């Protein structure tokens, strides 16, 4: 057992380890996306660089979750980071839909974890998620929402020109 | 009666005065440990300086609590700050156990107060404790938990050398 | 297939993706180690920080590998990241042996990949691994070897005392 | 013959002189493209500037080759630099396909020369090409591959407009 187990339940601990696996699948998916958009047959350095940053944000994510779990004295435990859903992410809007769907899944897992944390009454977990996960997701999901709307706006028979202008002018 | 006071229930107000008294007992206890580890027959200036910092932190604790009590229009009511649980804190590990147990008890009182804040529906109390209490306690109980683990790693037939190397190389 | 892909054979590409998966298992293992050594019953900030930097450096490893595979016109693809071997890593020498074994396994995969690149006549792959992998692992396996020797010079009948000194003084 | 000559085979000298002539054809080709894209009826100062830089990097190439050949006691037997394959290079993608075909042929000559370096046991030649030719051509062939994919993703009824946007937003 652990001497720092002040009010941190075994099912919240199991949920936080499940959340860490989710944030790891997210970092690994944004790694796959980040390098996919740098393949020569895709060649969108800015779309790449955006998902390179999201892999890093999700990496600060699982590092904060593990840091927090050790702060609560929980057992960190690890199971397979199952592979990113596609090895062929397709056009920028397709990949941005996949990124959006991944982040909405991830935010759902955080909202579910806060629902659990408030149900068990674990105020430090509520604070932690509130402080730098729930707002991290909401800002980032809004940013991907703006990107999706701009990619739908730029959609048409000239969609290739759309993706280039999206990348150069929005994604630096 | 207060003219500014809103939502802030009488049981929360009394529990905040109770938390102030607990944070004062804690501060006074860390004053006792802080000067105990500076006694000539104990002589662990780093262990002293650590508990001196905790007395300062638990002082910022009751000061933040009382500033908040006033901001909510609560009467700050001052009860006796009872004598610390010992004045012979003994070996560094046994003193650190007493600190750990005090700090866990203080965190438990904050969680009881947050649970009361939730049960009275007071968001600003919940925010205030989440902002700069529950974070402090979990970081500090973790820091004591690490100190205890290192002291239990160092404890043995050479325990006095263990206490010294802990005080020198962990506690500056 | 790719417009840029020159000389980069199918078995080089398969081996490089296998190396990316190996480096991902390595980062994930140094993550588990890094957070295990931060765990309250383990409490070794410098050992945690050492494996945190190895998770970081193995992350530069797979990111450099993927960057290179893209620069060679490979189709980077992703298997599951298999979990770290066992998460109760034992005492620091037991964990440092698990790290050494993992690192020698990883360096073996680099040497196998360079031998494969030499057997397929891929000079650029030979250069890339020479440039900032083979040196990178040899320096690091030397550093792990130094740490193992120190943890076997220490860590006899004084056991835990030697482990603490090793963390404080060797690992900052 | 030469008092410093060691392991530098007459085959390696003949191949290095052939590579120097080929890097001179490459710089001379990128001179023709560089000034063709500066031409009033073409007017793409970014595409011009891009090929002006490639002519410069291919010059740093043949100079560094000659500097090395003197470093190894070979004789710099120069040959006629044939005119580039066109001067009416056409649209930017169709010119840059020729830039790719040139650079991949230049990279093939490096790989042939490195294969000869291994087949004559010249570790210093192998290192020299590995150090600052092979990885340049790989990074450069990647960069052209990215530019071609962007240009094909900008080729269609939006041609010309996509060619200008490519210049304006990539080559600036």
């Amino acid at each position: 057992s652990s001497q720092i187990r002040q009010n941190y339940s075994t099912d919240v601990e199991a949920a936080v380890n499940s959340l860490v696996n989710l944030y790891l699948q997210a970092s690994y998916t944004y790694l796959s996306l980040g390098f996919y958009f740098d393949r020569d047959d895709v060649a969108l350095e800015g779309v790449s660089h955006f998902f390179r940053e999201l892999a890093e944000e999700k990496r600060e994510g699982y590092e904060r979750l593990l840091k927090m779990q050790n702060q609560r004295g929980g057992r960190a435990l690890f199971q397979d980071i199952k592979k990113p859903a596609e090895d062929e992410w397709g056009k920028t809007p397709d990949a941005m839909k996949a990124a959006m769907a991944l982040e909405k899944k991830l935010n759902q897992a955080l909202l579910d974890l806060h629902a659990l944390g408030s149900a068990r009454t674990d105020p430090h977990l509520c604070d932690f998620l509130e402080t730098h996960f729930l707002d991290e997701e909401v800002k980032l999901i809004k940013k991907m929402g703006d990107h999706l709307t701009n990619l739908h706006r730029l959609g048409g028979p000239e969609a290739g020109l759309g993706e280039y202008l999206f990348e150069r002018l929005t994604l630096k």
